[PDB]
């Protein structure tokens, strides 16, 4: 028993977190094989971040200006090139911690897990979602830029996230491992805002189902609905559209608790137009969004890494 | 800026977990040197869980009936011994992949990181903290007892938690990495329950000092109060009573934030009384209690 946010094992990650350092900036690197990959704006000053060339600055760059540290020995660069906003710094060793793994770019909705790196060392880990407006809730200070976001695929880790910046808001923007942003943000100091926000329906069904799978039950009821009049009233509250590839991703939850995801569906419904009325949902007083079917799967089956 | 439950990063105890198999009963190990660490219960059988006298049953087991396995390895046991309700396996293989460690025994309130681990293997970590209570709320399947909780000081490891049980409320029972019971839990099928759970008011105030630190700052007001009268109040909400060492522990944050520890206590009143209106403090409807001041100042 018992739901917990859970992130997956981050140990095949910290074994590839470096310190790169290019002049006065320090942030974290990844390395796999023989390349360090971090953010592009590591070759920046605070002016050259206002309106970057990035490909005018690397090309007054050496391989012995950037500084790259594996614990305390340093790394040799013998090479360096940029893909998109990531760049690729190539070293003389390759890392054998290396783990086996894959650069994937997900969706918003899906869910990561985040080792917070400071100086190349790893602080923290918490797992979070790529909300729909493409920025992370993360937690990061300043130090974190190149901080990685990956899942974990039996024993194969797949990085989907590289920390860039943090918008004025709080919240947090980055790119896949090939450098390219998600969502409309660009790695400079501009005026930049996240979207408007809205709620992970998908991920709200299947953490009702966790609770279900917990013993949690009063928000249960007898209706259910159409997939169009669900749509209808979780547009009125800002949360996202439910398709049907969701629905049959909700199959087997629906299959193990007997209720069919148009049945739940009517109480998303219900909870959204009425409230929780002083109750909470595995001790939580609001809906979680962060926790996909497949999370839900994973945490109340016990699959291991 | 942001503020997430953070857990540690779990590679150093990852390189410590194995399997280790007693009969038909399978469950988590901690290989640190040429000790396995693991529950007692692992050499109990159905007739051995109501009434166990595990002198008893570890006197009748050899070396042979303990298998441990490290990943596609299987180590060899030369020893066995129990130190409370842990039972030590000694292996003729020192783990390379052990830490800097230590073993601590922790208080209530205090938070750690728990590696939830299944035949050896880790599949996932999230953070917990003691409860008042003494039990944990964490996330665990029937073949996860051996997994440990922990924290990360600079390269050493803290074990403060090994997993023992579930109590029939769904809350979790387990002890130090010296076999004691944190709380009034014995190692048998025996009628057990939970105490009452009370929040941890120290680490909810540490949460609005990092609410107030991440620009929230609604729930302030202009009151203070003595720390009797929070006591009083706070008792009535079955939050736990504040003492001088929490006011003291939370100088800090009241340093940095400019607001008194009494001052903040003011504001947690006024949460208690209003709750908070459809208004939500570093994203959360409910007053976060598992972020001690160590936590808030770590992460901030
Ligand atoms: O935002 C940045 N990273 C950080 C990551 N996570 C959390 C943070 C918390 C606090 C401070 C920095 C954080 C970095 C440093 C700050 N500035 C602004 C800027 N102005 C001139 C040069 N840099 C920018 C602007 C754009 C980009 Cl791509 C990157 C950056
Ligand atoms: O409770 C236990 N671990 C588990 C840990 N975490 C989550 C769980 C979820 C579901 C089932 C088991 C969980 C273990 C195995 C089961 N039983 C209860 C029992 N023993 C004989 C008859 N029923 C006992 C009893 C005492 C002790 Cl010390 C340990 C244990
Ligand atoms: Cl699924």
């Amino acid at each position: 028993s018992g739901f917990r946010k859970m992130a997956f094992p981050s140990g095949k990650v910290e074994g590839c977190m470096v310190q790169v350092t290019c002049g006065t900036t320090t942030l974290n690197g990844l390395w796999l094989d023989d390349v360090v990959y971090c953010p592009r704006h590591v070759i920046c000053t605070s002016e050259d971040m206002l309106n970057p060339n990035y490909e005018d600055l690397l090309i007054r760059k050496s391989n012995h200006n950037f500084l790259v540290q594996a614990g305390n020995v340093q790394l040799r660069v013998i090479g360096h090139s940029m893909q998109n906003c990531v760049l690729k710094l190539k070293v003389d060793t390759a890392n054998p911690k290396t783990p086996k793994y894959k650069f994937v770019r997900i969706q918003p909705g899906q869910t990561f897990s985040v080792l917070a790196c400071y100086n190349g060392s790893p602080s923290g880990v918490y797992q979070c979602a790529m909300r729909p407006n493409f920025t992370i809730k993360g937690s990061f200070l300043n130090g974190s830029c190149g901080s990685v976001g990956f899942n974990i695929d039996y024993d194969c880790v797949s990085f989907c996230y590289m920390h860039h910046m943090e918008l004025p808001t709080g919240v947090h923007a980055g790119t896949d491992l090939e450098g390219n942003f998600y969502g409309p943000f660009v790695d400079r100091q501009t005026a930049q805002a996240a979207g408007t926000d809205t709620t992970i329906t998908v991920n709200v069904l299947a953490w009702l189902y966790a609770a279900v799978i917990n013993g949690d039950r009063w928000f249960l009821n007898r209706f259910t609905t159409t997939l169009n009049d669900f749509n209808l009233v979780a547009m009125k509250y800002n949360y996202e559209p439910l398709t049907q590839d969701h629905v049959d991703i909700l199959g087997p939850l629906s299959a193990q608790t007997g209720i069919a995801v148009l049945d739940m569906c009517a109480s998303l419904k219900e909870l959204l137009q009425n409230g929780m009325n002083g109750r909470t949902i595995l001790g939580s007083a609001l809906l979680e969004d962060e926790f996909t079917p497949f999370d839900v799967v994973r945490q109340c089956s016990g699959v291991t890494f």
